[PDB]
């Protein structure tokens, strides 16, 4: 099941960002999915199956490519409650051919479109063009996603996966309810916070055994929901980390395994923004033939030589008494219940039919 390919990635994700000092982490694991799948379709032999091993692609059955195209094609709906939109891009330079059968691949799988820039004589020009289109596929969310020194003139490949989404609650916190409080980052320090505040029957489950609660939120239409894991005791988090992996998280967090409740459900109004750099995490989880000179790409274009120089992410939330909002993007570069959300939790925004994790996050402190 491909579903459960990208969750798994999405945890082994998490893991190694959990090494970094940054207490909030935030990110689309579909959007760097979707990116590495485009390389993916142009990586040969060894390249190719690190690619596949850190995708978990390789444990997908019946083509991996094909099921992917379908995902893309749930993946852009509006109605008038939210906006969904994923897209796949590859800036090329202008100057340089790639192999026919690997454009119309990308096109086919992926939707990519093409544009060709000028890396060779005006690289610093062709960056900022590639993080403002990155910003006219999020409503300007993420800024200047390629930050300098990542683009040079020898540059001959940024392939791009950007994704948004806004959308309403299904049932709106009212503004007059949100009141100051304080949120608890350790057992003995808080921080202030705004507090929204509703009391109303969601999909509730209680995991006594990682001491910890389940909550499903729906967006309106129910296409879409949030799903928060918050631990019982303020300091709890470090123990629900330890345990949440793909197979459990689809186990707790089923409507077959929930049950409609009635919630004070406390959640503040909190913006997320964060960035990482990914090849050395990347790197550390299998994929090295693609930063080195060992890297097979001949797909590209027809002989090898192609590697990879870096790969980023940059993602955004906002919640808010309307609903959420969430972007990200990365870029690939070659050459009776009380549930109040008052300390750390984890929390992630899924598309329900397709059971697809599009963002996932903690939230430790404002």
């Amino acid at each position: 099941s491909l579903s459960e390919a990208n969750t798994k990635f999405m945890f082994d994700l998490f893991q190694q960002f959990r090494k970094s000092k940054e207490n909030n982490i935030f990110y689309s694991p579909i959007s760097i999915t979707s990116a590495l799948g485009m390389v993916l379709l142009g990586a040969k032999d060894n390249t190719a199956q690190q690619i596949k091993k850190v995708l978990h692609f390789d444990q997908v059955t019946e083509n991996v490519h094909h099921q992917f195209q379908k995902l893309l094609t749930e993946f852009n709906k509006s109605t008038d409650a939210y906006e969904l939109k994923i897209a796949n891009k590859l800036f090329g330079e202008k100057t340089y051919l790639f192999l026919q059968e690997y454009l119309d691949a990308i096109k086919k799988f992926y939707q990519t479109s093409v544009e060709s820039v000028d890396f060779a004589n005006a690289p610093e020009e062709s960056r900022k063009k590639i993080n403002s289109w990155v910003e006219s596929q999020t409503n300007e969310k993420i800024k200047n996603l390629i930050p300098e020194g990542n683009i040079g003139s020898n540059t001959t490949l940024v392939l791009v996966n950007a994704i948004y989404f806004k959308g309403q609650w299904e049932k709106k916190f009212n503004k007059e309810d949100t009141k100051e409080e304080k949120f608890w980052p350790n057992k003995n320090t808080y921080k202030s916070i705004q507090m929204m505040r509703q009391y109303t029957s969601f999909h509730f489950a209680s995991l006594e055994d990682v001491q910890a609660k389940v909550l499903e939120i729906p967006y309106k239409g129910k296409d879409l929901s949030m799903i928060v894991l918050l631990p019982n005791e303020i300091d709890g988090l470090q123990k629900l980390e330890e345990k949440l992996t793909a197979e459990k998280l689809m186990e707790w967090t089923s409507l077959q395994n929930m049950r409609e409740t009635r919630v004070d459900l406390h959640l503040p109004r909190f913006k997320v923004e964060e960035s990482y750099d990914l090849k050395d995490t990347l790197r550390t989880m299998g994929m090295v033939d693609i930063f080195n000179g060992d890297a097979d790409l001949s797909g590209m274009t027809g002989s090898r030589g192609l590697v990879l120089s870096g790969v980023l992410h940059k993602a955004f939330v906002e919640v808010t008494e309307e609903g959420a909002e969430a972007a990200a993007a990365t870029a690939v570069v070659g050459f009776n219940e009380e549930f109040h959300c008052n300390h750390p939790f984890l929390f992630f925004i899924r598309q329900n039919k397709t059971n697809s994790i599009l963002f996932y996050g903690r939230f430790s402190s404002p």
